[PDB]
């Protein structure tokens, strides 16, 4: 169905299906052909809505700007097949959303929420973390040490350091490990009635656990964001509670997995450029660069979806009210007219406008917390290593979510 839709089936069943997202010769050549000869156009496969596909990083900022007229409330956010998203709207009472997290929201909801949280996430507020996480990154870099010149990097090290940082920016203790790792690799990793009651027992047990820490930091506040959510006001009343679990939910789940396979990248990268490893740590002022390339170039969240709420205009192309769009990060981060050689790793990047977290009013809300801790980590893990390369292939995340390395195998020689 639908008349409008120009690009080829088997490029669309690409860049849209979540299997291509485990190869990235299979992915970015698709982008590359969608950039060079149909930048921003509607796609239509069988089991999918009718989107367009934007592809190019100026496309990806001027629709992420404009939350009035590109919208993430009207539709699922998160690029769901209709079957699956059938199973969502059933189960969370006819919307398109699982849980009230921010990217569920529209201004000026989206707005109020957000701020609550804004400035705590802030450079300066973030820096008086550096202490606790630099204990967690050194944690680490240890049991990775602990291998005799071989291991998992993700599974072995990199799994670990950003929830325990996620965890100490929450304020949840650090033998929650286990429960906090069901949250986020169980739970919301990658018949039908019996599923929906799994689903609500499984979010009411975590809401529940969750509950248990607002109502604690209520009698005894904390300089971490349960207490600040706990104690925040709007109109006067605490906010209710499905809004503060949710943001509990969204705070670690977005900051665990995008972390540690943006690290997963960093080690891919250098370990295919081993100059730029030693150039690293000659020079260990370069890590935020390197930090940044090994976003942009892993590009982690593969895409978020927006709804046209009115009839407009973006590239030449009229896109209809009711329009579903989907931003591709990792097009827009190989787009050539922003970045030479857009294939290569390259450290010394330098501007790096990347959009790996995003662009507009939903942008990272995380992403200074993110990067302090990969620069830490890195500042930590490097003088450490005198060589490190991969011993198999990487495996990727097959989803067109939240994807990227899970297993980066690799043998290393300790400084
Ligand atoms: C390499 C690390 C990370 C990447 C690549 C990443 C990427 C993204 C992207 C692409 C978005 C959507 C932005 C948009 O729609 O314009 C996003 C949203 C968000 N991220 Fe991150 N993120 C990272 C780390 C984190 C961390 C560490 C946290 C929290 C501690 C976090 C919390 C969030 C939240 C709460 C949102 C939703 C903000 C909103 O809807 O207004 N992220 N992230
Ligand atoms: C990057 C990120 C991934 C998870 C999202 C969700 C679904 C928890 O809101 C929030 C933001």
């Amino acid at each position: 169905m639908d008349a409008r839709a120009t690009i080829p089936e088997h490029i669309a069943r690409t860049v849209i299906l979540p299997q291509g997202y485990a190869d990235d010769e299979v992915i970015y050549p698709a982008f590359k052909w969608l950039r060079d000869e149909q930048p921003l156009a509607m796609a239509h496969i069988e089991g999918y809505d009718p989107m367009w596909i934007a592809t190019k990083h100026a496309d990806v900022m001027q629709i992420g700007k404009q939350p009035g007229l590109f919208s993430n409330a009207e539709g699922s956010e998160i690029l769901y097949d209709q079957n699956n998203e059938a199973f969502m709207r059933s189960i969370s009472g006819g919307c398109p959303h699982v849980i009230d997290s921010l990217t569920s929201m529209d201004p000026p909801t989206h707005t109020a929420y957000r701020g609550l949280t804004l400035n705590w996430f802030q450079p300066a507020s973030i820096r008086k973390l550096e202490e606790n996480i630099r204990r967690i990154a050194q944690a680490s870099v240890q049991r990775l040490l602990d291998f005799d010149g071989e291991c998992d990097f993700m599974t072995d090290c990199a799994l670990y350091y950003p929830l325990h940082v996620v965890m100490t920016a929450l304020g949840v203790p650090e033998d929650d490990e286990p429960l906090m790792l069901k949250l986020t690799q169980d739970f919301a990793g990658v018949s039908a009635d019996e599923a929906a009651r799994r689903f609500h027992e499984t979010i009411a047990t975590f809401y529940d656990y969750f509950n248990g820490f607002t109502v604690d930091r209520r009698s005894c506040p904390k300089d971490d964001v349960m207490s600040l959510l706990a104690n925040s006001k709007l109109d006067g009343n605490y906010i209710d509670d499905k809004y503060i679990n949710a943001y509990y939910v969204a705070i670690a789940t977005a900051g665990h997995d995008t972390t540690s396979s943006s690290s997963g990248g960093a080690i891919i990268g250098l370990s295919r450029n081993p100059e730029q490893l030693a150039l690293a740590k000659s020079d260990p002022a370069l890590i935020p660069r390197l930090v940044d390339e090994a976003v942009r170039w892993t590009a982690p969240v593969k895409s978020f979806m927006r709804t046209a709420l009115a009839d407009t205009e973006v590239r030449g192309q009229n896109i209809k009210r009711g329009d579903r769009i989907m931003l591709s990060y990792p097009s827009a981060n190989r787009d050539e007219e922003v970045f030479s050689n857009p294939d290569e790793f390259d450290i010394t990047r330098f501007p790096n406008r990347h959009l790996g977290f995003g662009w507009g009013a939903h942008m990272c809300l995380g992403q200074h917390l993110a990067k302090l801790e990969m620069k830490i980590f890195f500042e930590e893990l490097l003088p450490k290593l005198k060589s490190v390369e991969l011993s198999g292939p990487p495996r990727l995340v097959a989803t067109n979510f939240v994807g990227g390395p899970k297993n980066v195998p690799i043998r290393f020689t300790k400084a």
